[PDB]
């Protein structure tokens, strides 16, 4: 295992900040709750600060903390994220959607006193207006996905593929493929993982009661053997 | 005394049995936990009662309670379900697994006391044995649906159709098509629904410390319009 992986043996509280610019449309977005790595739970609310958002909420789910991921006993020696910590990880992604434009996003993921804080800037471009993502088409759902891990030693980090299916108002998925790499913030030694990959589920609520444009998030994940 | 919705304006404990018998194999399941229908919310515990389970934990999720679903104001004169309590209803479902086998199931939901009771009785049948059912190459995880209802004004009650979307471990799709039919068990005063949908979203998990065959389970189900 890892020092940093028994930062994560209760519940943490965590707190995610992004300013995001989809073409030229920008939009800032707080979320708060807490993460359970012992069974791979997340609970999440986020609100949209600035107002109504411009693009739909299930776009920004997965820019919007794998740390959280139960790894099993016997895969714990390839829990990268965890052992990264306290001092965090910069997770970098391109994001296409299809035959529609593309995000690429940078974020820094790290303790700050108790608190996991992910810190995100975001930029969409070459957006089609009449698209799912400027129409606002797309359905407030998520699906089941596989998050493919690799090491990559020339960076002491991971590289990280997967292709999100976001369903379509008209009864159509719409992919969008993700591409994502993690470096260590700090200098310590962190696990480089054999390949495998973690089953990540989740919902997406609303609290009847609150009026901003919000999200409640929930999420399951946790790491296999390929 | 209480009736109807009335009865889901808190949390409702919950009680699932079902008895199946699939391709000769017999069965038996019970699940336990909680339902919040306010927030359209409800998790589950399912443990095989007769030992190992001998088809997989997703086949069985939409067999093992549509009375959880939050109905916002605008359609509160639409849910059928909730209006049959605590008297209950029949549902009856057929379930076409694609190039493979089906299921045939009937179940009464109905109060107990304060539970809310799901008794189910199942057939599977005309399965492979080396499909992705009984040769279990189905992925432990669950997508979001659409479920289509309608009104059945001859037996006064409802229809019902959706297709479930299973993941499978070579990155295919199966669908599963659902045929459904709901009809009140009492006498008293029910409300037909308009055309419309439940969003339904789920997730599948496991308790690292459960030696028993079982399944956790967490569901979000809001009405929309149509």
């Amino acid at each position: 295992m890892s020092k940093g992986a028994e930062l994560f043996t209760g519940i943490v509280p965590i707190l995610i900040e992004l300013n995001g610019d989809v073409n030229g449309h920008k939009f800032s977005v707080s979320g708060e709750g807490e993460g359970d790595a012992t069974y791979g739970k997340l609970t999440l609310k986020f609100i949209c600060t600035t107002g109504k958002l411009p693009v739909p909420w299930p776009t920004l789910v997965t820019t919007l903390v794998q740390c959280f991921s139960r790894y099993p006993d016997h895969m714990k020696q390839h829990d990268f994220f965890k052992s990264a910590m306290p001092e965090g990880y910069i997770q970098e992604r391109t994001i296409f959607f299809e035959d529609d434009g593309n995000y690429k996003s940078r974020a820094e993921v790290k303790f700050e006193g108790d608190t996991l804080v992910n810190r995100i800037e975001l930029t969409g471009t070459d957006f089609k207006e009449d698209g799912n993502i400027l129409g606002n088409k797309m359905e407030y759902n998520y699906n089941a996905h596989n998050v493919y891990i690799m090491t990559d030693k020339a960076k002491n980090g991971i590289k990280v593929n997967f292709k999100i299916r976001h369903n379509i108002e008209d009864g159509s998925v719409q992919l969008a493929d993700h591409y994502q790499q993690n470096t260590p913030i700090g200098d310590g030694p962190v696990l480089l993982p054999d390949n495998h990959y973690l089953s990540t589920q989740s919902a997406l609520s609303k609290d009847p009661n609150e009026k901003r444009d919000h999200m409640i998030y929930f999420e399951f994940v946790t790491a296999a053997a390929i």
